[PDB]
């Protein structure tokens, strides 16, 4: 199976698979059953921002999800990620809908990785920043239902021509280049990511959520990973 | 055919195809026959540095190639590159040997592209930096004879197990992700690249050289592009 | 006297001191009488963006000033700036009003300088980015009338409590740290700057303009530099 | 008194003021008596690298100090630094000698601060990088005995003309511009620093150490802060 580390913006509480009974953000290490979660009062119809960070010295993966003037939700988990993940990875965004639905719209996305040693210059770095998305994003690997729209937004899950969200959808976008996140000789490795998003929904209980994730380079949407599994996992183990 | 823009570090004068009669650096726009050149006193056995820059406002592609304490060679050419190149490209390094030979060793390579509009943050950016190369560089597309060695260096052309250079070799390394260098709505696009290199040779007249190049995303080594054509062009037109 | 290099966004044509007879952008090298200008259809009441760039290899100082959907104005000048300027400088924004007036409001400002040699890491770099300004910007040297307002904007010239611009005003903001733009041993030096601005005015012919400028570290507003001299020069020589 | 947060590379065990009985690295929050320490096998005569990082979400200040091929020493401490420090600070390096001595030579130093909100672009950033130091470093505030030498190195403490270290010395270097590390409206603030150093000594027990520190902007060497107090504190409380 794939090897997954993710930060989930989980709009829909699936208490039968261990979610808290409220919308939440979470840190997922090789399981949909988050190792740490925080209560997230998600604001449908408003643009949110997520900031995710990690470095191999502190060994604390953290995320903050904010809406301007309203809320800042934070979650952290202590984990040696370079122990969990392979040395080379791809990074990506995923989203799903299931029986219930929402737009999973990404307006911008940036990422930086550094692999350092014995200099003020990091032996290796990758950075990308998208403040919008082109009609043919040749530097993204689009998986499942993911597409870019005429506004320059990345629609992870299916929307109709009027922008209405559809159920039973799954989509992912990976950055095209593999990222070298560890080498046995590294002194420190770090990564940071930010994205902005817009979740709209006509449903009283929108679903299912958005993730930022890191995986083996050849990662693909698992069979049966729809809805509550966020396009990341084949099961709820 | 491919669409090529390159900066050539041309060690071997092929006067029959328009080279000056001395080792030189040059700006190549869709032809091996450089649009501008400068005399390059290349120092075999010494580590050199090349810095290349362009922005769409100034429209001047420039390169400087230096060896510490000895020489700084500069070449520039006025050209609207975003007119010449497609909107999406891959960036790369090439090298060849022919009847004569040299190591074409890359010790480090960095690149930054920016596509800007109406903000102090560039609507799009890609950056990578390699201060060494891994044994399996999953973020490089290696073409022809190019490989990485046990010292962490990128050997563009064939070297034996003792490091001796071989003739009749061609190799290229592309960064894995396509780069978005223009959009019709862009206010300014720019790129910068630096690499360090080591050319060693037992030959009295080493050959053939190293380039940094930008091309259509699906670029491949053309048939008949060995030696004097630097792995870039099918002919000397 | 100070040593000044500037990019001027000159809203008011002072034809008696060599301005073209229309609002214009210009490159100023030690004189208010621009070495190169371009016609600028300035859009009062709209947020503009200016992007300025230079590197010591190309030796071409360029600027582009844009308003989204309307206009992109470009000006360039070939000059060896590291010949004109001292090795250490301060960088800044200036603005004036005179008999006629306008707001000279800066919404954001970023700057990067690099001094490079023989590595993919630039022997020296300074970068700052302000996407807003604090009520006490301790990393700015405010000169003359310059202040920050309750919206987080930098008002270079005097505005009343309702935001109405005042005549006979001059103001500048320098970044606090000196910038090392040249060393005799440098292989390449470069700088880039971006700012966004908002010029509003009740006057039929607004004045006087905004500049980005580079100067000796101890630069100060010259006596008699108001209005048409943009807070930069003691006279119109 | 000043408000100090520091990472200490403490070469000399002062057990009478709470040091461990071995050379160590440590996290100092408003006291020389470190909140967390780690055993540091310091290699006199070898170039070391220190990497320091923090972000306001994780709230974990970490440092790693390494010598290539030999050792990597790590220390971390959970602390809300934006609670401890004022909103505006200066950042710096300090060093001392006392009865015993060592060179406190800085070969390079870089720093990045970010203050973020609701965008993939950080509402505020400052970065500097010095891969060497000029004879008149106009962007450093040199305090006490600190000077730059003819090799381009920053000698924090006094060395004779042959490079021999002197006792009873204290010196600091601050970056010239204040740094904005917090604002009440910030979603996340972070900083990172790296420096490389060379400690040489003829003494069997070299002293006293080097720090990277963050302080109120108007920070100065306290009276009585020599030797074991690392030029940071007026006493050992
Ligand atoms: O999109 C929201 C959720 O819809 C489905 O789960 C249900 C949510 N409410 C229900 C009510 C009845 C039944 Br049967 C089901 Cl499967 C569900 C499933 O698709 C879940 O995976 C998903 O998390
Ligand atoms: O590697 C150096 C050069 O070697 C070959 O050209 C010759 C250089 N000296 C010669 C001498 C004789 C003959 Br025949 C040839 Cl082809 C050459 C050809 O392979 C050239 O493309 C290449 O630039
Ligand atoms: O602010 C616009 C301009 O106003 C003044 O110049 C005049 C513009 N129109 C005029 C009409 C009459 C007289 Br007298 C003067 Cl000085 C001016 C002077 O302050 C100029 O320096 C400035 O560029
Ligand atoms: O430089 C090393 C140390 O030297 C001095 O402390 C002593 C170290 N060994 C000693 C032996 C005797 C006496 Br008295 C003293 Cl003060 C010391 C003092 O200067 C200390 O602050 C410093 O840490
Ligand atoms: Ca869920
Ligand atoms: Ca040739
Ligand atoms: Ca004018
Ligand atoms: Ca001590
Ligand atoms: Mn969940
Ligand atoms: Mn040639
Ligand atoms: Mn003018
Ligand atoms: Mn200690």
């Amino acid at each position: 199976a794939d090897t997954i580390v993710a930060v989930e913006l989980d709009s829909y509480p699936n208490t039968d698979i261990g979610d808290p009974s409220y919308p939440h953000i979470g840190i997922d290490i090789k399981s949909i059953r988050s190792k740490s979660t925080a209560r997230w009062n998600m604001q449908t119809g408003k643009v949110g921002t997520a900031h995710i960070s990690y470095n191999s010295v502190a060994k604390r993966l953290s995320a903050v999800v904010s809406y301007s003037g309203t809320s800042s939700t934070t979650v952290s988990y202590d984990v040696d990620l370079n122990n969990v993940l392979p040395e080379w990875v791809r990074v990506g965004l995923s989203a799903t809908t299931g029986l219930y639905k929402e737009t999973n719209t990404i307006l911008s996305w940036s990422f930086t990785s550094k692999l350092k040693t014995n200099s003020i210059a990091d032996a290796n770095s990758l950075h990308f920043s998208f403040h919008q998305f082109s009609q043919n994003p040749k530097d993204l690997i689009l998986q499942s239902d993911a597409t870019t729209d005429s506004d320059g937004n990345l629609q992870l899950t299916r929307v109709s021509s009027d922008g209405s969200p559809q159920g039973s959808s799954v989509g992912r976008a990976l950055f095209y280049a593999p990222v070298h996140i560890w080498e046995k000789s590294a002194v420190v490795a770090s990564f940071d990511a930010t994205f902005t998003f817009l979740i709209k929904s006509p449903d009283r209980d929108p679903a299912d959520g958005i993730t930022f994730f890191i995986a083996n380079t050849d990662t693909s949407i698992p069979s049966g990973s729809g809805g509550r599994l966020l396009g990341l996992f084949p099961d709820a183990n």
